[PDB]
């Protein structure tokens, strides 16, 4: 959705958004959020998440996120130059344990994504850097950004295939929105 992200990226960016994030699977599609300025690159199997990694870092991307609920393979990405590396996380105690192995690994920039603002909280308690919050209803995005802000949360990201959430999470001060590709 070369097109499609375009627009959303555009429009994002005039409301006012300083940090957009773009998922796909295509590295092309990520180059064309790369060239129209999109700030985090994200790469969505093991050999061709490693080969959009070297790709995307060759061609100067700064921030390069991996998203996958193994540890070892958010250990692969990290050698071969992702940036932030994003738990899946479904277990609280399990997310904990991944947290703890990339931080010793030498990861600088660990994100958490959970719709369960609960565990997003014991990530923040955790050292967690970016706590990613999965919406589904405008409402309890809402809810989940306020808590998280005032339990000290300082990088709160809002993901959604809902346009009318990523715009309502901007408005609200979420700090960066992710835009599907
Ligand atoms: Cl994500």
């Amino acid at each position: 959705d070369v097109d499609e992200m375009l627009k959303q990226v555009e429009i994002l960016r005039r409301l006012g958004a300083k940090q957009i994030a773009v998922r796909s699977d295509d590295w092309r599609i990520l180059q064309e959020a790369l060239k129209k300025g999109g700030d985090i690159l994200i790469v969505d199997d093991v050999d061709e998440m490693l080969k959009q990694v070297e790709i995307l870092r060759r061609l100067g991307a700064k921030q390069i996120a991996v998203r996958s609920d193994d540890w070892r393979i958010l250990q692969e990405a990290l050698k071969k130059g992702g940036d932030i590396l994003i738990v899946d996380a479904t277990d609280v105690d399990e997310m904990l344990k991944q947290v703890e192995i990339l931080r010793r690994l030498g990861a600088k920039q660990i994100a958490v994504r959970s719709d369960d603002w609960r565990i997003l909280q014991e990530a923040l308690k955790k050292g967690g850097d970016i706590l990613i919050v999965d919406a589904t209803d405008v409402d309890e995005m809402l809810k989940q950004v306020e808590i998280l802000r005032r339990l000290g949360a300082k990088q709160i990201a809002v993901r959604s295939d809902d346009w009318r959430i990523l715009q309502e999470a901007l408005k609200k001060g979420g700090d960066i929105l992710i835009v599907d590709a």
